């Protein structure tokens, strides 16, 4: 996260860190047994880390639980990131508590201008690299498709939305992928892609979760 702020320990209790020997992507707890993340974060041997703040220090509220099954969206396209969403089932249910908690799924989508909270342990520099230990947060509005497309010349689909600031300076970044975009109390986005970080006219692109709630619910019910 570039241009954001230190969340404060466990203030985003639905934020998880996906770990394969090191943090590599974020995710969001949906119930005691399931995490949602980005399909492009798929890999084998994932350990889900819940209740994290400093990802390099055991602070006492962590739960580490191995993934038992991963399900990449049926229509995920790795070239365009269309349908960049994946579900991860935990080998055992998380112990839910004030620091380890699920985030509500949307019952309707979010409109342009809606403010959201984006969070993660990704790069905090727009030029070069610095990776934080503690969770970072950023407040950012959803942009209209037309403004975003004309400003960025990105190719996006109806399963994506843009969020951030066209002036640059505030954006998600490398290492934030898979993590949450929460707007008015609902998980509306997953950190997906962009170009660079926090550059002028190159806002962040996010998986539009409200398009997937039926698939999420039926997938969980059946697995
Ligand atoms: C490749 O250069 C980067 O550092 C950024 C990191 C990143 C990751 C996620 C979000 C942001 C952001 N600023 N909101 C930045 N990656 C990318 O920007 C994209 N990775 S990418 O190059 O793999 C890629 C590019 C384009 C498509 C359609 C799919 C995948
Ligand atoms: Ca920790």
């Amino acid at each position: 996260i570039v241009g954001g702020y230190t969340c404060g320990a466990n203030t985003v209790p639905y934020q998880v860190s996906l770990n394969s020997g090191y943090h590599f992507c974020g995710g969001s707890l949906i119930n005691s047994q399931w995490v949602v993340s980005a399909a492009h974060c798929y890999k084998s041997g994932i350990q889900v880390r819940l209740g994290e703040d400093n990802i390099n220090v055991v602070e006492g509220n962590e739960q580490f639980i191995s993934a038992s099954k991963s399900i990449v969206h049926p229509s995920y396209n790795s070239e365009t990131y269309n349908n960049d969403i994946m579900l991860i089932k935990l080998k055992s249910a998380a112990s839910l508590n004030s620091r380890v908690a699920s985030i509500s799924l949307p019952t309707s989508c979010a409109s342009a201008g809606t403010q959201c909270l984006i969070s993660g342990w990704g790069n905090t520099k727009s030029s070069g690299t610095s990776y934080p230990d503690v969770l970072k947060c950023l407040k950012a509005p959803i942009l209209s498709d037309s403004s975003c497309k004309s400003a960025s010349s990105f190719i996006i689909t109806s399963n994506m939305f843009c969020a951030g600031y066209l002036e640059g300076g505030k954006d998600a970044c490398q290492g934030d992928s898979g993590g949450p975009v929460v707007c008015s109390g609902k998980l509306q986005g997953i950190v997906s892609w962009g170009e660079g970080c926090a550059q002028k006219n190159k806002p962040g692109i996010y998986t539009k979760v409200c398009n997937y709630v039926s698939w999420i619910k039926q997938t969980i019910a059946s697995n």
